[PDB]
């Protein structure tokens, strides 16, 4: 357990070039230099002093993320705790899966999109065997190291508001359940299948309950057959409880990427 998390020193690493910025904070892309070697990762710098988390309690979360063991879900390699806190993670060379699917659109088939939805639903899977409520699955928090591996990241950091990817009873009463983080699951499906479409496109966020109240849903994507769709809907059940299990979700899409082309319709 506790050698699972490193505790970087400052002269260990070295930020090279930016990634991405937010509310969040910063991402690096990295040189980890512990020994000879010269490891490229990603250092997400967070936002200094946003609440005041003593350092226990951080590390306590890190180590978690730290433990986590799956080839679908990211593990936190290292932690550096100055006045910011700094997560070493290894690089994710082409980005996130959000940005893959709108650039390499005209070149993905039902295959990998289907690959995709089968390891999303293992390291989710992998998460709730854990006991662990993800809180923020989207295609944007799915890295991909290879074109057909892709992990889930950013769990737990909400320790230490996406309404278009949230279950209705977590927009209404701040409830979050795996059962709800498989709403998120569809709503990252449907991404997927609309090669990076916004959800709910134009509506104000303030808007989104009552559309989800009069029973509206996302469309259903040109490519996908009736037999994918219902899966992506049933996920969107009021009742969390009859709503698909990740276990399941597991079963059907792997079922589904033996023979691609029969439940995928792609141009
Ligand atoms: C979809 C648009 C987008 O997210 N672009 C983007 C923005 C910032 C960084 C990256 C990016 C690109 N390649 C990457 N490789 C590896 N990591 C990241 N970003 C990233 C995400 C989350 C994260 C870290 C570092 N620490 N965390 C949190 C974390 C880590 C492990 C486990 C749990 C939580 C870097 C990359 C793309």
């Amino acid at each position: 357990n506790q050698a699972l998390l490193r505790i970087l020193k400052e002269t260990e690493f070295k930020k090279i070039k930016v990634l991405g910025s937010g509310a969040f904070g910063t991402v690096y892309k990295g040189l980890w230099i512990p020994e000879k070697v010269k490891i490229p990762v990603a250092i997400k710098e967070l936002r200094e002093a946003t609440s005041p988390k003593a350092n226990k309690e951080i590390l306590d979360e890190a180590y978690v993320m730290a433990s986590v063991d799956n080839p679908h879900v990211c593990r936190l390699l290292g932690i550096c705790l100055t006045s910011t806190v700094q997560l070493i993670m290894q690089l994710m060379p082409f980005g996130c899966l959000l940005d893959y699917v709108r650039e390499h659109k005209d070149n993905i088939g039902s295959q990998y999109l289907l690959n995709w939805c089968v390891q999303i639903a293992k390291g989710m899977n992998y998460l709730e065997d854990r006991r662990l409520v993800h809180r923020d699955l989207a295609a944007r928090n799915v890295l991909v190291k290879t074109p057909q591996h892709v992990k889930i990241t950013d769990f737990g950091l909400a320790k230490l508001v996406p309404i278009k990817w949230m279950a209705l009873e977590s927009i209404l009463h701040r409830i979050y359940t795996h059962q709800s983080d498989v709403w998120s699951y569809g709503v990252t499906v449907w991404e997927l299948m609309t090669f990076g479409s916004k959800p709910y496109d134009g509506i104000p966020a303030s808007e989104i309950s009552s559309i989800l109240e009069k029973g509206e849903r996302l469309p259903q994507p040109p490519i996908c057959t009736i037999d994918v769709y219902m899966i992506m809907r049933k996920c969107w059940m009021i009742d969390a409880d009859s709503r698909p299990k990740f276990r399941e979700l597991i079963i059907e899409f792997s079922k589904m990427a033996r023979d691609p082309q029969r439940y995928l319709v792609i141009q």
